[PDB]
């Protein structure tokens, strides 16, 4: 059961739950990656990790996904959740000059990640292992776009440092076209690709109704996780969240801004149904007989497929995950599970 003001009906009725079958196996394979990559104190990973829920995330995500490809995503998951409490704990604590380096040395081991397979931070090599992995399936095209992309997170990263040490909060505007970049929407699109086993021409995936669909997809997943977050968040004076933006700038109240955010997930929902029957008629047209055709009609049907995917996953994540109970913690600004 979902609190009313989260509740999403058409999600509950018209989006059924997924699982990959190698999630057992998965959700103790990255638990045992972040303790032997210390990317965790042991006593956080043994209380908390499972009940964080991460490897669910993904194994409700990528179904399809050959075991060892959806391993390296998990793994690069979690250690993408870690990122960000790093993130959060060098901000609160002004540690303006180890996140300088942190982000330097993630966007070297981006474009060379075996040099930073042992590299004394142990973000740093955890990072650096799971991108190598994830290096290792499709063609160097693909890794480049990925690089890329997550060069561009980085960055978004900084600039959220940036905001919150000056405390600033973004305009609406503003705020939607960074949170395309700080949730990666294009990191996880790209990761549709291996895990249907096929690394997408650029003409195939710039048609307009993939596009649009994959846009959507990571729009409803990052409001909804505004929406979800939200308490947390200002409890630990976060500044990043569409909700703060509308109660900013637009004066809302917090009632009010929950149902305003409420109503922009919901349009994703109905809008990726339309665009979604567009995406399927794509698929099908690249059906044209021959073998290219097929295997690329499947890819595209396969990653519309998890698209559709990302919308369920995404929404009992948050209400299964551990990292969102504030209410349950000592000290509402601080997260037990993470390394203060
Ligand atoms: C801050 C953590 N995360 C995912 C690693 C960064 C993009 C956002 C997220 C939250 C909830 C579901 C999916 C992603
Ligand atoms: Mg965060
Ligand atoms: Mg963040
Ligand atoms: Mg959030």
């Amino acid at each position: 059961a979902v609190p009313p003001s989260l509740r999403l009906p058409v999600i509950e009725a018209a989006f059924p739950r997924q699982l990959h079958p190698y999630w057992p196996k998965l959700q103790e394979t990255t638990r045992t990656w972040l303790l032997e990559k210390r990317l965790m104190p042991a006593d956080k990973v043994e209380e908390y990790a499972d009940g964080l829920c991460y490897t669910d995330l993904m194994a409700g995500y990528y179904l399809g996904a050959p075991d060892e490809v959806l391993q390296a995503i998990a793994d690069y998951s979690a250690w993408y959740f870690v990122w960000d409490d790093r993130h959060d704990r060098d901000i609160v604590h002004g540690r303006a000059g180890a996140w300088r380096r942190l982000r330097g040395l993630l966007h070297t081991a981006l474009d060379s990640p075996g040099d930073h397979l042992h590299h004394e931070d142990t973000l740093v090599a955890g990072f650096a292992d799971s991108v190598r992995r994830l290096y290792a399936f499709l063609p160097a095209t693909w890794n480049a776009r990925f690089a890329r992309h997550f060069h561009t997170v980085i960055e978004a990263y900084d600039r959220e440092f940036h905001n919150r040490t000056r405390g600033i909060v973004p305009g609406v505007e503003e705020y939607l076209e960074l949170r395309r970049l700080t949730f990666a929407h294009w990191i996880w699109t790209d990761l549709l690709e291996p895990s249907s086993g096929c690394e997408l021409p650029d003409a195939v995936r710039k048609h307009p109704a993939y596009r649009r669909a994959a846009l959507l997809s990571q729009e409803f997943a990052a409001w909804y996780n505004d929406l979800c977050s939200l308490p947390k968040e200002i409890a630990g004076d976060e500044v990043h969240n569409l909700g703060i933006s509308l109660i900013t700038h637009h004066s809302l109240t917090l009632e009010e801004a929950i149902g305003e955010v409420r109503r922009r997930v919901e349009e994703c929902i109905t809008e990726f149904l339309a665009v979604e029957r567009d995406a399927l008629r794509f698929a099908d047209e690249l059906a044209d007989g021959t073998v290219r055709g097929k295997e690329l009609s499947g890819a595209v049907r396969a990653n519309v497929g998890n698209m559709r995917n990302w919308f369920s996953s995404v929404y009992w994540f948050h209400h299964e995950s551990g990292r969102y109970m504030v209410d349950s913690w000592d000290d509402r600004s601080t997260p037990p599970y993470v390394n203060n």
